[PDB]
């Protein structure tokens, strides 16, 4: 997977909306409370370059609030998490002030983990990170994708 060169963590800070999401495998998000269905509300750059995922999960018929740190590696976009059966973060593309793209795998089971978001500053339908989203997904293997309305984007877990 391509992802981004020259990212500066720094500037991803601030709230962010799930407008989609794709995955590999329909299991991993057709339900609610499906393993891999979750939505950031927050990213958190720390100073030593790390990244801190503020996101919400329906688990136990409720929404709930997670937090996921996310360990810098060599590689800028690339980082190390031990939550949701995953163990990497990888940022393919942003402009930081509208839309980020990045996606979320097991590097063991590395197809059959593949879930990635489109990410937006405001609760909008961004038709442009979309069309990016979209064209990041083409050569990735995805099953299943998701989007939500406006109105869903500012709802507890999307509801
Ligand atoms: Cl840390
Ligand atoms: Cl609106
Ligand atoms: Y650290
Ligand atoms: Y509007």
């Amino acid at each position: 997977t391509q992802t981004m060169k020259g990212l500066d963590i720094q500037k991803v800070a601030g709230t962010w909306y799930s407008l989609a999401m794709a995955a590999s495998d329909i299991s991993l998000l057709d339900a609610q409370s499906a393993p891999l269905r979750v939505y950031v509300e927050e990213l958190k750059p720390t100073p030593e370059g790390d990244l801190e995922i503020l996101l919400q999960k329906w688990e136990n018929g409720e929404c709930a609030q997670k937090k996921i740190i996310a360990e810098k590696t060599k590689i800028p976009a690339v980082f190390k998490i031990d939550a949701l059966n995953e163990n990497k973060v990888l940022v393919l593309d942003t402009d930081y002030k509208k839309y980020l793209l990045f996606c979320m795998e097991n590097s063991a089971e590395p197809e059959q983990s593949l879930a990635c978001q489109c990410l937006v500053r405001t609760p909008e339908v961004d038709d442009e990170a979309l069309e990016k989203f979209d064209k990041a997904l083409k050569a990735l293997p995805m099953h299943i994708r998701l989007s939500f309305n406006p109105t869903q984007l500012e709802e507890q877990c999307h509801i």
